[PDB]
């Protein structure tokens, strides 16, 4: 999948959520062999959506700047900003737990396709892009939807840099969140 589903949701919702996933993809940017979720057209598809199963909530975003920092404590102010913005669909320490553990297992999880990892020749440094996609209930027949993406950066040269990271690991990190919530009702199917 091009986002990494993350639900509690009854078995009645699932296909819904399935759709909700289905359209996201829709909006993967692929060129020079690498993919990227592509936020202005996904935007602009839900501000233009003419259906009745979707609803716009909000979107929340944040670029930190490059600091010296160890991988938990990064991870620590990304979920502290998904927290406290939507705090109906994220328990803070689930939402930690699934970020710190998805970045320190970026050798096992490296050919999925919600990561995608990048180089910059001139800076040296590299990134990733992590893209997730959290739905909890919000009638029973509605629930939220949170696409998310996050871009970590850090002064790592090379790809095998990024192997066996523990939440002690300190970098000049960076990062960019990006995160979108959406309140679907049971029955919706993408466009």
């Amino acid at each position: 999948n091009v986002f990494q589903p993350v639900d509690q949701l009854p078995e009645d919702l699932i296909p819904s959520s399935i759709q909700v996933l289905k359209f996201s993809g829709k909006y993967l940017k692929l060129e020079q062999d690498k993919a990227y979720f592509d936020w202005p057209g996904f935007k602009t598809a839900i501000d233009n959506y003419t259906g009745e199963d979707l609803s716009f909530d909000k979107y929340d975003q944040s670029t930190i700047n490059q600091q010296s920092q160890e991988v938990g404590a990064m991870v620590d102010k990304i979920a502290k900003f998904l927290h406290d913005a939507f705090a109906a669909v994220v328990d803070l320490s689930k939402l930690a737990a699934i970020i710190l553990n998805t970045f320190t297992n970026l050798e096992e999880e490296s050919s999925s396709g919600f990561l995608q990892f990048n180089t910059n020749n001139v800076k040296k440094n590299s990134s990733w892009e992590y893209r997730v996609l959290f739905s909890v209930p919000f009638a029973p027949s509605y629930f939220y939807s949170l696409v998310t993406t996050i871009l970590i950066t850090a002064d790592i040269e090379e790809k095998t840099g990024w192997w066996g990271l523990t939440s002690s690991t300190k970098k000049n990190f960076a990062v960019q969140i990006d995160a979108l919530e959406l309140v679907v009702k049971k029955g919706f199917k993408a466009p």
